[PDB]
C-alpha cells in the first residue's frame, strides 16, 4: 500500500547521521526542488527497508522484449533476481511478441511474472515510442490493482548492483549517464519549437533517460498518458522527436518535478564511459 | 489541496543545478531515510512557489499565547506578515486564555487569523504539555476542512526572514540549535525508561525542537494524538519527561521519520548562540 497508517519503526541500532558532515561532497545530491539525488552513501537502506516492509510494498517491473530483444531476458531476469527490490515483493510484467522465447527463470519468494503479449511494429522507433501506450492505455486498471509502484526499464541491461527501495517515490528519472556533467545547452532534448518536445536552449535541469523511469502507479499513469498524447500530436504534424520517446519524457518531467532523481549509478554503459571515480557502484548496466 | 492533479509548470529561466557542484558542502543536506534538510542554497524558492501556488495551498499556523506569552503576539504577527509564506493562502489559529488581549494586527491579503479560547493550566508545564491535545483532538476537524498543512510553534519569537514553502511536507521537524553539532549521547532525550519518551543512548537521529514542527493536517493529527496518549501514560505512571513535549516529540519522530528537516535557521536563539558561519540566515529566533 502507499499512503496508509505508517506503525511505528522498532528499535535500531546505526550510525548517527552527523549534520557537519556530509558523506558526498562530490555531488549534487538533492535538486533546487527538494528532491533527493539518489548515490551510493546518502541512504541507510536499513532504515529504508523497514519503511517500506512496515507498508508492504509491491513493486512492478515492466520491461518490453519485442523482436530480436527477447534474447536479453534471461540475462536480464536472472540479475534483478540477485539484484532488485530482494526482500520486498516484485511483480515483473514481460511484454513481448513471442510468449514462448521467454525463459523459464527461477523466482524467489514473494515474486511472480506474467508475460503479456502484445503487437510488434515494423519500425524501430514505434517499437520503443509504443511503449507509453502499452503502459498507459492497456494496463491501467492492472497495474492500479497488483502494484504500489511501477518501475519502467529497458531490456538490454543487466543488473550488477542493490537496485532498491530508496528509489520508491511518487515520480522518479534517472541521470543519462553521458550527460550528468553536460550544460543545459549540450543536452540533446527536442529543440525544434513544431514538436510537442521542444525544450529552448535557457530551459532545463536535467537530461533523464527514456530507459529507466517509474513512481506511483499513479504518477506513471500520468507520464504514460501525457507522453503518448504529445507523441501522437507530433505524428499528426508529421514530426518525430529526436530521441523519440526520451524526448517527451524529458519535457515531462522539466514540467512536472520528479520527487527523487536517480544518479547514472542506475543506468551505466562501462564499455563506453568506463568507471568515474564519482560512481561508487555501477548497479544496472548496459550489456555490450 | 494535497495530493490532487497537478497542472504543468510554465516556463522558468533559472540557473542549472550542476551535479558536479553541491552549493552547500559544509552540511548534511539529506538525511539517511533521504528527507532533505533544508538550508538557504539548497532550493530555489520560484521553482517550489510555482508547484504549491498551482495547488492552491493554504498554511495553517498555530501559535499559543497563555497568561503572560500574550504579550508576545504583537511582534510575533507583524513579522509573520513580513516573512512567513507570503503570496500564499494563510490562517493563524491563535490560542489564548485572554481574546482581548490579542494585538489588531493587518494582515495581507489572503490571510486571516482565527482566535481560539482556551483554558490557562496553572503549571508552566502542563501549558506548553497541553498544545498536543489542544491541537489533536479540539481542533481536528476544523484543521481538515480549513488548511492543507500545519505549522506548529512557539510565540516568544520573531521571524526575520524568509519562513516559506520550503518546509512543507507530510511531516516535519526542526534541528534545535543548541544540539545540531552534538553527538546521539549528548543529546537531551528522556533516558528513564519509565517514561513513554524514553530513547536509549545508543538511539537517535537528530534533536528535534518541540518548538517548531508541522506537516500535512493528517501527519501533523497523528503527531500530536501519538505525543498526547503518551504524555497521558506518563502521568498516569507518575513520571514527567525531562523535557516536557519537546521528549515526546523526539520519540515520535524517532520511530516516525520525518519527511523533511529544517536546519537551525528556522529557530534560532542569537543571544545564546551568536551567529555560525554554517548560518547563512537566521530566519525565526527567540526574542530575548
Ligand atoms: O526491436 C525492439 C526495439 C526496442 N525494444 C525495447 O525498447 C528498448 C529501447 O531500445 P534500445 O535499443 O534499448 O534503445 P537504446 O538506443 O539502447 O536507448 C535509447 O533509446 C531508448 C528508446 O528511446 C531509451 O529508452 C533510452 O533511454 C535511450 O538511451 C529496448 O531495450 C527494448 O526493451 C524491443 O524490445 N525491441
Ligand atoms: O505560560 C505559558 C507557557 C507556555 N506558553 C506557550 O508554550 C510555548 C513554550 O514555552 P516557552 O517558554 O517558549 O519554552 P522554552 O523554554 O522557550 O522552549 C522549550 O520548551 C518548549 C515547551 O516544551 C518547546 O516548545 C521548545 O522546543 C523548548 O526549547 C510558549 O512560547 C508559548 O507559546 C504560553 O503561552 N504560556
Ligand atoms: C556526450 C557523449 C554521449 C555518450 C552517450 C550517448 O548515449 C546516447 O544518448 C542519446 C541521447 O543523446 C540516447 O539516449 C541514446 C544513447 O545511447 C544508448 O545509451 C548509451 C549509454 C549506450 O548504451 C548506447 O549503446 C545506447 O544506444
Ligand atoms: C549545549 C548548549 C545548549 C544551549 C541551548 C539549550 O536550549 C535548551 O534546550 C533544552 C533541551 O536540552 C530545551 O529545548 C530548552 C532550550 O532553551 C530554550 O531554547 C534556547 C534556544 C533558548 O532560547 C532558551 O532561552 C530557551 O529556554
Ligand atoms: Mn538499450
Ligand atoms: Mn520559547
Amino acid at each position: 500500500a502507499i499512503g496508509e497508517f505508517m506503525v511505528s519503526l522498532p528499535r535500531m541500532v546505526y550510525p548517527q547521521p552527523k549534520v557537519l558532515t556530509p558523506c558526498r561532497k562530490d555531488v549534487l545530491v538533492v535538486t533546487p526542488w527538494l528532491a533527493p539525488i539518489v548515490w551510493e552513501g546518502t541512504f541507510n537502506i536499513d532504515i529504508l527497508n523497514e519503511q517500506f516492509r512496515l507498508q508492504n510494498t509491491t513493486i512492478g517491473l515492466t520491461v518490453f522484449a519485442i523482436k530480436k530483444y527477447v534474447a536479453f531476458l534471461k540475462l536480464f531476469l536472472e540479475t534483478a533476481e540477485k539484484h532488485f527490490m530482494v526482500g520486498h515483493r516484485v511483480h515483473y510484467y514481460v511484454f513481448t511478441d513471442q510468449p514462448a522465447a521467454v525463459p523459464r527463470v527461477t523466482l524467489g519468494t514473494g515474486r511472480q511474472l506474467s508475460v503479456l503479449e502484445v503487437r510488434a511494429y515494423k519500425r524501430w522507433q514505434d517499437v520503443s515510442m509504443r511503449r507509453m501506450e502499452m503502459i498507459s492505455d492497456f494496463c491501467e486498471r492492472r497495474f492500479l490493482s497488483e502494484v504500489d509502484y511501477l518501475v519502467c526499464v529497458d531490456v538490454d541491461m543487466e543488473f550488477r548492483d542493490h537496485v532498491g527501495v530508496e528509489i520508491l517515490t511518487p515520480l522518479f528519472g534517472t541521470l543519462h549517464p553521458g550527460f550528468y556533467g553536460s550544460s543545459r545547452e549540450a543536452f540533446t532534448y527536442e529543440r525544434r519549437p513544431q514538436s510537442q518536445a521542444y525544450i529552448p536552449k535557457d530551459e532545463g535541469d536535467f537530461y533523464y533517460l527514456g530507459g529507466f523511469f517509474g513512481g506511483s502507479v499513479q504518477e506513471v499513469q500520468r507520464l504514460t498518458r501525457a507522453c503518448h498524447q504529445a507523441m501522437m500530436v507530433d505524428q499528426a504534424n508529421g514530426i518525430e522527436a529526436v530521441w523519440h520517446d526520451e524526448s517527451h519524457l524529458n519535457k515531462y518531467l522539466l514540467r512536472h518535478k520528479p520527487t527523487k532523481v536517480l544518479s547514472p549509478e542506475y543506468l551505466w554503459d562501462q564499455q563506453l564511459l568506463g568507471w568515474p571515480a564519482v560512481l561508487r557502484k555501477l548497479r544496472f548496466t548496459a550489456v555490450p
